[PDB]
């Protein structure tokens, strides 16, 4: 399929733009003429072994969540319809704006303002708690999978970076991409999450469930506050070293129980802090509170919540039901 602007799918959907393209296929914006001209997003997924399972799985999850919550009141993306189409699976969603990643990137990796982080954090927690209440774990939370509802924006010239800068009119979000979401009673893949957002119990192959999402959210929130990913590595041992730099030592029981022995020596990470890699980690990462940009109470409150989300032991990690009551959110209520 070429999906030029102007092409039509299933009579009702007129393509107006391609929003993005990947190896899986593409995401297009369409006018849905059947529904009165509403614009929608259509994920057009190649119906081949490499991509089909995630498409079919997302469709099942979202059909369930749509039955449970037909008006989409918990900040989860609303799938409107799905269909078979000439060797592709097309999944039609409400149209959303750019991802939170996209926004930060287009703004030169400047971080979000704390007031917007508070609102976005609450909405992410509310959405994922809804999944947790329904025996689901998302497993792939990251900024790319949190989309702004609207991209409309105001623009001031910012003299400190010597250019115009956009501020969103509305920081409301939806959580997207339910292709990895897993029910409690379903097969759990050994490896889940995008590497930078992956919980320690996943890395150590200790078993995972809902708490691994809370770890990912902690990772997201600190990235919103700083503008950069806090664990920038593809190496598991280095990732654990970065964790230890930011958060202190791993709990001994987790190190003792893991079968991933290659990471450890005498039940400590097998890591030379003064090697070239160790020197890099020491400069790339710092103890969590040193990342704070202010000592204002509200910054302290955010960092308290982040620390609770980045608890190593998933049995001790804050739940999203508890997170929604955290004092950081008082200013919203
Ligand atoms: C269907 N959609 C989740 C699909 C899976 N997923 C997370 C991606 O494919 C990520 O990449 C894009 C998502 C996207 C639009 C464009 C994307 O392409 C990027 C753009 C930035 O430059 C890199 C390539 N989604 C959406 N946009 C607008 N409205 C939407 N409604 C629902 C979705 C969506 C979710
Ligand atoms: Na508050």
């Amino acid at each position: 399929l070429i999906c030029q602007s102007g092409d039509v799918l299933s009579a009702r959907y007129e393509i107006v733009d391609t929003l993005g393209e990947g190896a899986f296929g593409k995401v297009v914006e369409c006018i849905d003429h059947k529904a009165g001209g509403r614009h929608v997003a259509v994920k057009i997924v190649k119906n081949v072994d490499r991509y089909c399972e995630a498409a079919r799985s997302e469709i099942q999850v979202l059909e369930h969540l749509n039955t449970t919550d037909p008006n989409s009141t918990f900040r989860c993306v609303q799938m409107l319809e799905w269909f078979e189409h000439h060797g592709h699976i097309c999944i039609v969603f409400e149209l959303l704006g750019l991802s939170t990643y996209d926004f930060i990137k287009e703004n030169g990796f400047l971080p979000f303002r704390l007031d917007h982080i508070r609102k976005m954090a609450y909405q992410i927690c509310k959405s994922v708690n809804f999944l947790h209440s329904n025996k689901l774990t998302h497993t792939d939370l990251k900024p790319e999978n949190i989309l702004f509802v609207q991209s409309d924006y105001t623009e001031a010239y910012n003299p400190k970076i010597k250019r115009d800068e956009r501020t969103l009119i509305n920081p409301d979000i939806k959580v997207v991409d339910f292709g990895s979401a897993t029910y409690d009673d379903e097969h759990h893949s050994t490896l889940v999450s995008t590497r930078h957002y992956r919980a320690p119990e996943v890395i150590l192959a200790l078993g995972w469930s809902q708490p691994c999402d809370v770890w990912s959210i902690g990772c997201i929130l600190i990235e919103y506050y700083l503008g950069f990913t806090v664990f920038p590595t593809h190496d598991s041992k280095e990732h654990l070293a970065m964790m230890e730099r930011i958060l202190g030592p791993l709990p001994k029981h987790m190190i003792q129980k893991t079968r991933k022995r290659k990471y450890f020596h005498h039940d400590r990470l097998d890591w030379d802090e003064h090697s070239s890699a160790g020197r890099y980690v020491s400069r790339a990462c710092k103890p969590l509170k040193e990342f704070m940009l202010s000592q204002d109470v509200e910054h302290e409150r955010l960092f308290d919540l982040i620390q609770k989300m980045l608890e190593y032991d998933p049995a001790k990690r804050i739940t999203l039901r508890e997170a929604l009551k955290h004092p950081f959110f008082d200013l919203l209520k």
